[PDB]
């Protein structure tokens, strides 16, 4: 038998940091989690229990804290792609180190119409991902995504026009409830090193913004053939507004909402046009991906 | 043996029903999760496989579905209070009912600048629920809750002059993280009947607002001394803003950040004043509750 | 406004013990979660920033440490007994102490037939628990558990004879799968302090022990009119077999299976008597409860 | 722009299946969560909103229970393979079936020392797996796994020799605590299609019994010198005894238990040879993976 892959490292590792501007007393907070595995000459601990060539997974986080403690955490593409970095630089064996950060959502509180200079409410589940890719030789590669978004639409979805055969019970329709979770993946073109992903920094934040922003209002103003219709739009707009984005992917649930027959209680008329009460369904939900490049 | 309780019912009856307005063509959603136990003579279900006197629950979860086609669904006191009266009113042998509402947040988009007709998104996990209590011949006792707001402020907490023995190893403070996960819930007094709860409910969605608000503006502002005195002051305000409630309680978690010493690397700074990286605890925490009444 | 009740402590205190055997080099673990609150003269605290009256929630984690380190966890009814009097003993303004231990299943491995001296595995999520509430002169109220147990029979279930009326679909059945998640609890006659806790120490794990003997055998061979004439058969032989039990209360959901009509392929048949696929439901699911107590 | 990868289907079909042996009265239930996405000639279904591609993700849901209605659902290697191999025949322009297999445990009970006809127990949260990839023209693949199975060993594991620089703190040590949950993932040699699949088909049970006893009985037997060299000797034994085997993957978290200082406490001993109470931690975690293949 022989190691044909090998990674190892620390997963889970939260991380909160604080920056106190001294001269306004406002407070920001960044809250993350983040996950390091290392790549390299690593086998001999697999086959021979050789020891000496692992850098603990409790060193790995030492290491984090460390190094939000020494630079900047935002944006995340920033942060992971030095904390990549360093592993490689630092340890002539390691060759490879794969970050992972989920950003937490940590909002400004508004009290009495203004922004409190220290308090913060967690307005939803949704995260801000990135997974860096540090190789030695061969420079960083970054995806930048978005997770955790929840929306519906009550009108302006169809789905008609599909393959009918003896498997097929769906019927055709004008007018259904949309709703998915979104998670939206932006993968950025292959970076140097350190010095060009410190050049793009701006591009960060303002792409995740875009592909939020997009995001929302193709959902929110697309009369809907389709979720693969409505996701394709999607994709394109990112493409056409960030030149350095590669390919854009999202993977949708079509999270299904029933109509409810209520005719053999009194006749009550609670289908097509008479709808209003439906019962969301927990499973089974549609899944649909896709990939978009350039030409 | 003796039957002393018995209560039963359908759980987790998820219900979504849509309002439209056929002038504006604005559309607005609500989603709930329901939960109705019944009570009444049904012992002999028990000890006698006596069926007849089972209310199915597959037809409690048609009873609600029904409810909610024919009646409004919000505020959710009312909805509660229509549907746990019918249960009552209904079948002889029943004597009370038992209802809980979870409502999921769907807060309509604002695209552009302006609010969408049938779009919205999810914004956040936080929850506002009711627990409605229907007995025949003593009225209907309900109570409100918000759970599932998560906050947090990064200053202004306090904790010193707490009892110290040879059990303890807490250094005091004097400026710490402060975040926890807000269950408010307040006790409407005892209401006669579905009259009387109709009588008042424009209190109940201004209520809850007020309780949201007073909430979040205490929490903010507080210097704190601890959860205890801070809890203490926001119950006290929500009392004297709504004559109709009895009590309010909170249960609230100390969701604790730790500060890390790296001081044995490099002499690296990061506690008291220096503090900038800090480890948050997912357990344990603390948990810290009061009820609070009118002298 | 003034404080009507209040409670205060730490949660998800988690907690891992073993012993060493040195005559046989047998070892064995226990691993639970434990959460401790408690009552007395604390309103100060809530009312004028006293923190005076406050026993750290931290000092309570260390507590719980200590308590595990000088007496036996097990059975966790009598750590539970301990741990709540050692507060109302130590500290002259506590009251009253709340014990809650969740107890998480480490069984020792077989390895070629025979039982390894260091080696567990997690068998299922069933957890035992306990509640232990310690009240200065009242004694020691105890109410133990099981949980998270998880069964499932494929036929010899019915259900028929249940009130039909006009919210009524559901077709009565002489064959049906029956499966569930078992809640049980059996409340202890209230001791007057410890040392009558420790006179019943072999009573409890066998209680526990033919509490879920008694509940999987007569799950098994009832041929069952309804989930509530098999429960109470449950709870009347636990209160049989042990007389120091006062009630034993069940809280069971009904998981339901569905039929599947595939008629419309080819007709296919899989309903009634030829049902062979069927559909698990997540949501929503039957509730039900019932306290039994003596004559 | 362009779409460079799509897939699509419906995920968390949950299925149940019953056996009756008309002979014996013997019951076998096995129960599935199930997922199956497509590829093939799809793409204008998201380009131009062309909807006469698309199988609709219901009919694929109706399939499903339609396949497990006709055919064996065990081995789930076996009942993936049908399913995958369903779509490619049956749809020209589908070209590729992606089906992922979660299978739940149901133990038959032991009742009075003997096995019950027809009520079973869910014995842990341990679940057995199949991803089944059908591609036209390129045959099946097939990776088989185990996954959620906890297990931890109080004695017997070590940790020392590790690198050791400026960012390390951890010490060495001749006796740990070891505990993971592990997944185990082994991929089979490419199969030419069904009939190939329907030769092997005695060697999938089989294969994940051998799997699972060299897991357990290697985790128990090892003097382990860490993760990485225990998980070795696993991986080498599975791939000794199945020569249709390519690659055998293991990724395993390393679920830390701390030891807690007494020793501010009336100098109490609970470090190194006197630890008996630990502190399990619920993150962060070590996380460790391996693939080995053959020479
Ligand atoms: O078994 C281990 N492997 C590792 O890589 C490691 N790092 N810290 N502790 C550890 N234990
Ligand atoms: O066992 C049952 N008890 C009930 O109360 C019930 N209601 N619907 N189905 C049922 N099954
Ligand atoms: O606000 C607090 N209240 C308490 O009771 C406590 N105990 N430890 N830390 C604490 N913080
Ligand atoms: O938008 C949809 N896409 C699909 O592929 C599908 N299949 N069933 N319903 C559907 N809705
Ligand atoms: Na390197
Ligand atoms: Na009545
Ligand atoms: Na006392
Ligand atoms: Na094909
Ligand atoms: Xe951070
Ligand atoms: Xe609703
Ligand atoms: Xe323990
Ligand atoms: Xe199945």
């Amino acid at each position: 038998s022989a190691v044909k892959a090998a990674r190892y490292g620390k997963d889970n590792v939260r991380v909160y940091k604080v920056h106190k501007d001294e001269k306004t007393g406002v407070q920001t907070v960044y809250e993350m989690t983040v996950c390091v595995l290392l790549e390299g000459e690593i086998e001999t601990s697999y086959t021979k229990a050789d020891n000496s060539v692992i850098v603990a997974t409790d060193s790995i986080k030492n290491t984090i804290y460390i190094t939000a403690k020494q630079n900047p955490v935002t944006p995340p593409e920033l942060f992971g792609s030095i904390l990549g970095t360093h592993f490689i630089e630092k340890y002539n064996h390691i060759h490879a180190a794969h970050v992972n950060i989920v950003c937490h959502r940590w909002t400004r509180m508004d009290i009495d119409g203004k922004p409190h200079p220290h308090s913060f409410i967690r307005d939803s589940e949704e995260k801000r991902n990135v997974q860096v890719d540090v190789v030695e030789g061969k420079g960083i590669d970054i995806k930048s995504s978005l997770s955790g978004l929840t929306v519906l639409k009550s009108t302006n979805s169809q789905f008609w026009g599909f393959l009918r055969d003896e498997y097929t019970t769906l019927k055709e329709t004008w007018d259904r409830i949309l709703s998915t979770d979104v998670d939206a993946t932006w993968q950025w073109k292959n970076f140097s090193g350190l010095q060009e992903v410190r050049s793009h920094v701006p591009k960060f934040d303002a792409t995740w913004a875009t592909a939020r922003e997009v995001t929302l209002k193709t959902f929110a103003e697309d009369n809907s053939a389709s979720v693969q219709a409505t996701m394709y739009k999607m994709a394109e707009q990112i493409l056409a507004r960030q030149q350095l984005i590669e390919t854009v992917e999202y993977s949708l649930p079509n999270k299904h909402y029933f109509e409810i027959d209520l005719s053999w209680h009194k006749g009550l008329q609670n289908t097509g046009k008479n709808a209003e009460v439906f019962a969301p369904q927990s499973d089974p939900n549609g899944l649909i991906k896709c990939t978009v490049g350039r030409s």
